[PDB]
């Protein structure tokens, strides 16, 4: 039952992902590299991940499990220096949050858990 | 200026992605494999992609470009037969819609276009 | 019990109708034939049909029935070339989606089904 | 310029259509013929037409035109006695409100009016 | 049990009151007597009464009672000719809808009805 | 220019009216005299007046006028002891807030003020 | 059981706090000391406290307790004369409403009350 | 011009405060110490601070200033062990975020800055 570690790691990973999505958003918001259509897309994903991270917290208490929170790490930079480097970063970061959601799911498959099969 | 092909292909790709996200959602909605927490997640992504696909349509008319719509292809199946195979499919499909968004962006970088730099 | 065919055909017909309503909307959105009050009306009907099409999908799983999705056919054109030809098209297309809803209802009348009597 | 008559007639026709859609809705709401999924569909169309009727009123004052209101006629019955007779009635009534919208539009085509071309 | 007459009369009275509130609203909306802050107040009361009129319809079916709809009479004029004459009219009309709500309530007091005591 | 007194008196009168509407609402909310349909109606009017009272405050600063706030007087009782005595009270109190709105309007008529003509 | 006094005092304290937050908001709204970003922050806290004050009223009727309302005292001034003096006032006033919420909670701790432990 | 340090410190302080408000919320959400009315209050403050923290980020780019993000520190515990100790913590933490907002404001007073005077 090492899955509890994967819950709090999935919790802190989406929490981190919205934090990276937030600084990406307000980077394109600076007067200097104004790209309104990108600052809006990244702000929304920031809110989308922050909501999905809380949905998993609620589903944890529904399962009688414990929630341990770690730091939300600093985003790897404050300037992404481009809309195309940040898209590379979000593309790999979106894959990291969805592969880890799949990683934690194959753990609950090998041990049939009717409540951990969701998330 | 082959980018117009990549616009309508990006338009039809997100339109398709929400269509796959919809059948994934209502698959877990069938009384037989009831996984409410998955049918809700896939329904939301279906609405999220359908909205983002229309956002790109609006940004196209803001650019004086033409919008050509193709069929929204049938989802590759009506039963995903698992919550873990569908997660594999969405993980690769989410990567296909975000890599193609990056593909179309490096095309507009090589030809500076101040309006196509967004999307 | 040929009605299941009429369900998936009613599902794919409203799905198609919103797709036609979408291209109609963004046609009047092009800078060239800007008719803001028409692009707004057709965008709303597109969202109205897409919602009503999902309502019927939900009502199908409530009935233990199967949902089979076909392609959403390409709209018959990308340019309607007028606000009055498109109104003819939507008037006949709105009649086609409401007559087929009535067609499927007289099928459930001849075979009393207390759940198929709704839709 | 007989079109002003067609405006107030289109205004009072959608106003009437929502009134018929309302009594249809609360008919299926009576404990006796409870068909929740029909009372909800007709309530929404009642709100949809009442909104669209006010949208045309606003567009009239934008055109400097006069708004004359007539009675909202009594719905042709208080009991539709069936979900299939009411669907016939709404199908023909939906056609009457969309054909008259097309009727008024071919009037503004023969006399180019850049503001009456919308509605 | 003459109260059913007072229900449908209270139903048609609020329905009428929103109809008067609507024409009052769009009167101050005409370019000629533009008083934006009045057209907004009367539009809202029009929506407020139309909602409260439907709330009473729902409460009627909860009571197993019948709903009979009459015409929504034409508003007594299309031009109120002033913001101060219309305020007189709404002040007396608001009193007419709230006194009749009290009239119908003293009828249900004299005959204890635990469901008609609300409205 | 005694109208400023009538502004702050109209401000404090609607502020008071929502305060009376609030205690009326939560009176019918007590387990003892549970009349859910009345506690909901009075809660809404409480929110409706509190909003309309702030709308007049905003319109005052748009006019460069001063806003002086007095106490919101205690509601005349905590128990209305009936749904029919409170309806009498609200009927007269609704008339007091709408007559005073008319009182302040005939003051601005006698002295043409293009901004005080609204409210 | 002196806690009922602390309920109505907590009720009237948040009611007062929103009243102070309202005049603070519309003070910075006057053309003279226009600080839009402050008038918005204080308007929101005014709505936030007014909502939280009603939440406690509802929780009181859930507990079968009585609600006695006092006057909402006049805010200590109509002009705060600065954005920094008002911040001092709100900082101490926010502490007064949260310490009193804690004051009332240690009263319910000393007397175990499973419903008063919330608020 | 040491104020930029106080901006990013105010940004990271509200970001932290919502993070503490979140774990406080879902602590009372655990089946073990279920206090629904507290988990709801702390969840809302978590969303309220997360929004207010982004409002200050937007106001920073409006000022041409730089945004540097630090870690969101781990909340000082995962269990507050009581609803009364957490209220002490939030009372002092709410004072820390509002005193620092006042601290940064007296810095902009001593150096008249017409845009930093808001926040």
């Amino acid at each position: 039952q090492d899955s509890e570690a994967a819950i709090n790691r999935q919790i802190n990973l989406e929490l981190y992902a919205s934090y990276v999505y937030l600084s990406m958003s307000y980077y394109f918001d600076r007067d200097d590299v104004a790209l309104k259509n990108f600052a809006k897309y990244f702000l929304h994903q920031s809110h989308e991940e922050r909501e999905h991270a809380e949905k998993l917290m609620k589903l944890q208490n529904q399962r009688g499990g414990r929630i341990f929170l770690q730091d939300i790490q600093k985003p790897d930079c404050d300037d992404w220096e481009s809309g195309l480097n940040a898209m590379e970063c979000a593309l790999h970061l979106e894959k990291n949050v969805n592969q880890s959601l799949l990683e934690l799911h194959k753990l609950a498959t090998d041990k049939n858990d009717p409540h951990l099969c969701d998330f």
